[PDB]
């Protein structure tokens, strides 16, 4: 960490050198130079260093993410004047409050909304239902109708949870059920329309946020859904871009997760009262806000001089409209695992292999927990304890009854994973890993893998590999094993058993 | 295997296996086959193990609860008798018997728990649970208990925990919901705190079983017990003038115990089936008469019930509590919820107490690291490659959080880990690098706590708390011998950190 | 009764033609002809005529009414043996089924479900509270968002019993006496929600069934709520309709009540085993209830030959679905009373005098027992009670109703010169003696409210608000007629205690 | 103008000390100037109500808590307002009792409950049930005497054998009592009923017993066992009999629960001396002094006095009523209570005295005790001059349907003479639509008026051989013995449809 010095970290796509202008005001009313930095993946290398001390003064993200940095007590409360606080929106103050307290400023609210060329399409859509059609008559003009970000979950989740997606819920004060609305047949609904829109070769599973904002701008495709800080990229190539509502799926307004711009002070700051008050007097300003808004804009702000400054703009104001359909994002620490698993789910759905009921339900599973410096073996935690183990004393988990000393042993010696529930280490009886051992899914593991990863795990003729049928038992014919690639059927393997289905075993009759 | 010519009988020891035995020298004189019934201990957990042999009984009596389990998996044979035998018998009796579609047991009788109390030492009996405690200690001058039963089964215990809520794995309809089960639920909680109030107040021990609870109320030691049908016939043996009325109210609410139906089963591998089948079809006034004689074998279906048996008050009265109780389902996952209730009531009676703890752990071992390698899954990585005939360096393993192939190295990190395998919906999964880093940056609640109670430290390093040495958790300073007594009488189970072992400054907030 | 033909009443949404001609095929097959009338209000003609011993052989109903038919004689126990028992549905016999004896066939089972057009709303509404904001999208359009009949309150239900709503208690304790579930918070719910709508111009309470369906019919309404007969009406109209579950209200499902069609048999019919051929052989067989259904369409019905032949339709399952979600509806006596309770109170919460709480408040106390005999003539008064038992007052011995100790001859005598109506308990006539009249007597002071509007006030005196004396019951001081004028136009009530007229001064107006 | 003035009138019970506490009021009359005066006089429940609407009356009165909630409704109590530090001086529960609509109403005494009193002597070995009395008291009638004797003419003490398996009276739910939840039609209150007249009917007790019977006998030793409250023991102890003071018998294994009264003492509104009355009740009545002379005339009980109580708390007698009290539950304050009192009091009566059954005693008290049927109009005219409107411009509104009637409705209910509906606490009428279908609902229109073989000869002045009878389901002429039948199994006729009918012996049983 270094004092006199204020390091700022910010998203790439927000703007970088609009904020190094109000910086250097800050360099010559003040004396401390400010260095403005917009490092990749921010979310991700902001906890690694904070935990090390190190990092940025002030950091600019999302404020989801820094309600999981307050929990980890890697950010600094923040001390407004009150009379101060009073000037800004309270719904903005409500979002960046975890638990209570304070964590972040407030610098603007964003949200996304469908950008289309006029030019292209007077008329905008205004249901998803449509889309396809469109698609069918821009590919013969040299057109796309819609390639936006299918990267990041951040663009697809609207239409995942126009009819449902829930993604928690609030109820008189209680928000992070274990129930995650990524299961909903809404949801599933939502993800099979935009799979679909991508085996109906509609869109390209293969697209991120540089190659469908360079569409936009060549005039390549028609529509494109995307935040107010592309607005600036696209001023420079106008192709008439019109920002309007996003499309209603199943009758259903498109519900998207709004975002709150915040701006964190790290805990171990140097400059920790110097960049607050930078941030309070500098930044905030309208002066402050409209130099960042220049390179990227920022979109709804908090200021009360926003109000009546930029909220009469139309792409404001149709930003906003989307904001009030959709849910502001909630502050909760799960909220990193719940994108995380939407980001898997849509990926893998888009590409294959995991169909979109399939990777859904894999979601739900990882978002509710993990199964997970903690010692996985019992001699290591024997040391670590500094007893012996025929002096330990082990607990099961499922009866809570002391293990035997035979039980012990038995432990050690079958080299058994150590179980941990509620921070504390668990090991099993004898009776109830009988009963829980014999409750089913006895050898029924099974190693099914794609004919394509079985032809580079072994190479060599595939026909002359023998994978008899699973009832039939037959020598699969070499027209029956070229069925299970035409139809991506992966080929099943238990214990020693490479089986394959018949034609006959194949079709229902 | 399992022998031809003859009939194999399993019936629990507390039913009339005499009677039953009788019907079948009856058989052996009409047919020319004499059968032998057996009355085997633990005859639910022996009946499985042994199925699959092919060795075991050819029929099996006991509640369909468990029925089910056994034809999920196979060891249980379809019922030929349609319409002119579904018909004779009662029809709701037939309902429990089916599952997937297709009846799996015979139903021989209805059974239900009732309350029990000795008109001479108690005229009248209690309307409510909550006058019991008072009563006992009246009834304790006497010389005599108020109320004994078995708690060391969950059957009896139940009645209680569900009057106020205790949903169970019973949920939706026409189906049960896996996911909700209503064991954490408060009612749940009051019902079996109640128990251990009682326990507590010295109104009942927890030790005791159906042996102990028996002998007191036929030795006219207590006043009440709760028990079923069968028993009634050693009562009338003893010279104690007994009524069986309706279960106490609970919070003013009725007292719901599982309705149970006496079934006989047709072991899958049986030469005899049809010859069983027939013994069971050809079920008769005569026949489940002399098995009442012996043991009381409650409501049974039939015509018999309808007439003879619905004149006794007791039958009606066990009619009454099966109509405020709810039937108990026939899904294969009841075995687990019968095991998680039972440790749950044994711990909370006494050890573990923490009646919301005991509830929570039985909610997490009943709704949804340690197996044996040679056969089931196999356990590690290098087990997985032998048994599916591919080496380590050729393997090819799937992330289960992502689903994308493993590389290499990352197949080579997984091995030297010594990672356990985890399996998904029946197939070998490990972890990729980026998932493994993400889910463990994730949940921080401490490495471990390993808490343990005082006088099992005196136990594990033999020195006393005198000897002993503590530190503080927060204060780090060194524990008076005046605090470890403190811990010792709170109940208050210390920490270890670091090898060491962790004051009143810090005890009290 | 005629001897011979057989008098046969359904009601109009049913299928009239295709019960005639099953009834043609009687008359062709065994030389019986049969005559199917559908008359208004059949539900309430046929206790009137029963009594006078006239009326159809077979009635065609829901089981609501036929309990309490039943206990006044007017139906007749029917048995169908053991194999027709076989024939039908389990579950249909359970309905027809009061005190043991089976007192009508059953038919099929109907339920109400949502009609949507497709092509005005391709996917329909999940939650009752969407249906609002679809209404003002589809008021641009000049189209309605959902029209259903509110004038009978079998259309009103499903959205009165989510939150709560029930009529009555558990099956086996049935009628918990005064356990009537309109007054509950989940009955207030859901009509605060109906009054919302037609407040918010979203629906008119002068909706009723033919409006309802002719607005559906011709693409002017998007969803409507109603059986399975309108389906035939639908389908005559080129319109895509289909049949979904109805809308969810407070995360709680619609519970539509449960009717199953049944045929009863008059006590004083001279053809009775005619009618049970007749239901039994021709009228419950695959082509008879296909018949039937062809003209309106049934539903599911009990026969077993239904299975797959109709259950196939998507329609019937979603119909199916409804009524799994809702209750059946009970056979007891009390559920006419109940009908007409809630009728009203859904007709009065729909218009003015509408405090909703108010509403289902007299719904309660209606279906609930009482009745202040206001009868004419069961004797009202005292001499015509004597006339009757041929007796004198001056020899009749009376008891109190209170007490039960027989009336002193002067306490007959006063009871009479008072002309106070006689109590009727357990059928038995009773007056009161002077300790428990004076007792009773001095129990509530409340004395009499008359409060009535001021348009109501000013026709009754023929007078203006202005010209007629008004105090303000604190003030007591003569009200100015711009005061009076602000009752009329917070439309607040006047009130008269002692014979005096009450009113809020501005004074007084605000919270003070 | 009509209550004095410069004067203060007390007035109490009989059973109370009432010369106790005029020497209170002696000292408040020598320290001040007031000369107060006690009467006890009779029946003041039922007066207090008369004379507190014409503004005469008592200044203070001193009753149960109760009644007093249904006098504040009348507007005949007056509110209290003591200092927070008086408050703290008497006992917190004792002041909840006399809180209603929110607001004390009165000033706490003492507390009242029911317990039983033994004779040692004669019954060294008190009785734990009360299904050991039947058989007791055959032993002391060969001894000569009697074992119990109590007030059976009043429910209060009734009561508690009532409310051990039942006894639901108005019901406590939400800390609000149902008024429309009203239980002595349970199947508890009919077995406590049942328990009570079988020993009248086993001559075990005497139906027609009183307050004075009762305490005449225990103290002359007449009796072994009585159940009465506090205020008796005074009596007893100028009596040499030992006597004491311990729980009530049970009853099918469960406690007698008494209702729990809290004896107080409220200002008439129209009552001048408003400052007076309470500074004899706070600074004189209310103090350890006080207090003291009121007990020393007849014991009040566990008095609220903080002070007070623990010392009198030494009292055996004190601790035994309040045990009697924890099994049972306090007195509403509703004004609905004296109504209750009066169907329970009513069915007690008849149910001992042999008319009704205990069954349908019960059922009647309990639609008693809910609604209800100068003042009131009643028929059209008398609701018009009221109003001083014609009939032909009167405005009137269905009770059902809440719809305006037709000028043809109004004038169709007054030329029938409908006696008038009042709902809500305003007049209603009926409209046609309503009328045809609520009339056609008749559940019974049977009409039956039963009555008794020897009152029908009366009424007729004609015997009952030469009056013809028709048995109701053979509809044979019953034989002169057959009526003679009825009147020995004490089984009334009835006419039904003007025509007298009594079952035949032979339809009497199943055919
Ligand atoms: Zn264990
Ligand atoms: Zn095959
Ligand atoms: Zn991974
Ligand atoms: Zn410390
Ligand atoms: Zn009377
Ligand atoms: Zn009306
Ligand atoms: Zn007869």
């Amino acid at each position: 960490i270094e004092e006199g010095k204020l390091v700022i970290w910010i998203n790439g796509d927000k703007g970088y050198n609009g904020l190094a202008e109000v910086g250097k005001k800050f360099e010559k009313d003040t004396g401390i130079k400010v260095t403005v930095e917009h490092p990749d993946k921010l979310e991700e290398k902001f906890p690694q260093v904070a935990a090390t001390g190190d990092g940025p003064d002030i950091i600019f993200w999302a404020h989801d993410r820094f309600g999981g940095y307050a929990q980890s007590g890697l950010l600094a409360e923040i001390t407004p004047d009150k009379a101060f606080q009073d000037k800004l929106y309270p719904f903005t103050w409500d979002a960046v409050r975890y638990n209570g307290k304070l964590i972040a400023y407030p610098i603007a609210v964003e949200a996304l909304s469908l950008i289309y060329n006029k030019d292209l399409l007077p008329n905008p859509p205004k249901t998803w239902e449509e889309i396809p059609a469109l698609d069918k008559e821009l590919k013969a003009k040299g057109k796309s109708a819609l390639m936006f970000n299918l990267q990041e979950p951040y663009f697809t989740w609207p239409l995942i949870a126009a009819d449902g997606g829930y993604a928690f819920k609030y109820e008189n004060g209680k928000y992070d059920i274990k129930d995650v609305g990524v299961d909903n047949a809404g949801a599933k609904a939502g993800l099979t329309f935009l799979v679909d829109l991508i085996k109906n070769k509609h869109m390209n599973a293969d697209t991120d946020y540089s190659i469908a904002e360079a569409a936009f701008n060549k005039g390549e495709t028609a529509m494109t859904i995307n935040g107010p800080w592309a607005w600036s990229n696209i001023d420079t190539s106008k192709v008439n871009y019109g920002v309007t509502v996003l499309p209603t799926f199943k009758g259903q307004p498109s519900k998207p997760f709004v975002g709150v711009l915040s701006a964190g002070i790290n805990a171990a700051s140097p400059n920790k009262e110097l960049a607050k008050e930078f941030l309070e007097n500098y930044l905030l300003t309208d002066e402050g806000l409209e130099a960042v808004n220049k390179d990227k804009p920022l979109g709804a702000v908090a200021l009360k001089s926003y109000e009546e400054e930029l909220a009469k703009d139309p792409r404001i104001a149709a930003t906003m409209e989307n904001a009030q359909k959709g849910e502001i994002m909630p502050n909760i620490p799960q909220m990193s695992a719940f994108w995380y698993a939407v980001r898997t789910a849509v990926i893998n759905a888009a590409s294959g292999r995991q169909t979109v009921d399939e990777a859904l339900k894999d979601a739900q599973t990882n978002s509710s927990s993990e199964n997970l410096e903690r010692p996985r073996k019992l001699p290591q935690l024997c040391t670590e304890l500094q007893t012996t183990i025929h002096d330990i004393i082990l607990e099961c988990v499922y009866c809570k009854q002391q293990l035997l000393r035979r039980e012990v042993y038995d432990f050690a010696f079958r080299d058994l994973c150590i179980v941990y529930r509620d921070g504390n280490p668990y090991a099993v009886c004898d009776k109830c890993l009988k009963f829980y051992s014999k409750i089913s899914e006895y050898r029924h593991y099974s190693y099914s893998l794609y004919g394509t990863t079985l032809e580079q795990q072994y190479n060599k003729p595939l026909s002359d590999l023998l994978i008899r049928c699973i009832n039939c038992q037959k020598p699969l014919s070499p027209e029956e094993k070229q069925r299970h690639l035409d139809k991506k059927q992966r080929f099943h393997n238990i214990r020693g058993r490479w089986t394959g289905r018949c034609m006959s075993c194949s079709r229902s009759s």
